[PDB]
């Protein structure tokens, strides 16, 4: 398990353009196009990021293509921000690969609201972390996703993606 296989199943391949889990357009592993309602303006986001009209659908390694690039973002996103780059660097890889899924999935901004468990997170109290990470509108809302990612902070294995 890495990284990429983590996201891969929680965020599933679809081809076509689809709304997310939060009724926005997306397409691919999780790649968001917009939060526009407009299918039309979802459609230009696509055709700007792959580089061609597609009309709504692309290849599968176009997909991976756009993961690659949304992973490693994501990573660089963490590093240049001043509240999460202790935590994420206090963190051995299993758990780093945790944090990178949870601001994949809620962005920067969602993991905002996650001082106390980052707090938490950095101080090594893995079992209070993890109770106050469930402690909230991304679990409620995702609490499958939630609880697997929740269990890797928690534990620092792969148990809830090994199956
Ligand atoms: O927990 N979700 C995101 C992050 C934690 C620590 C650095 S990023």
């Amino acid at each position: 398990m890495n990284i990429f296989e983590m996201l891969r199943i929680d965020e599933g391949l679809r081809l076509k353009i689809y709304k997310d889990t939060e009724g926005y357009y997306t397409i691919g592993i999780g790649h968001l196009l917009t939060k526009s309602p407009d299918l039309n303006a979802a459609k230009s986001e696509l055709d700007k990021a792959i580089g061609r009209n597609c009309n709504g659908v692309i290849t599968k390694d176009e997909a991976e293509k756009l993961f690659n690039q949304d992973v490693d973002a994501a990573v660089r996103g963490i590093l240049r921000n001043a509240k999460l780059k202790p935590v994420y660097d206090s963190l051995d890889a299993v758990r780093r690969c945790a944090a990178i899924n949870q601001v994949f999935q809620m962005g920067e901004t969602g993991v905002a609201g996650f001082t106390n468990s980052l707090r938490m997170l950095q101080q090594k109290r893995w079992d209070e972390a993890a109770v106050n990470l469930a402690k909230s509108r991304w679990y409620n809302q995702t609490p499958d996703r939630a609880k697997r990612v929740i269990t890797t902070f928690r534990t620092g294995t792969w148990d809830a993606y090994k199956n």
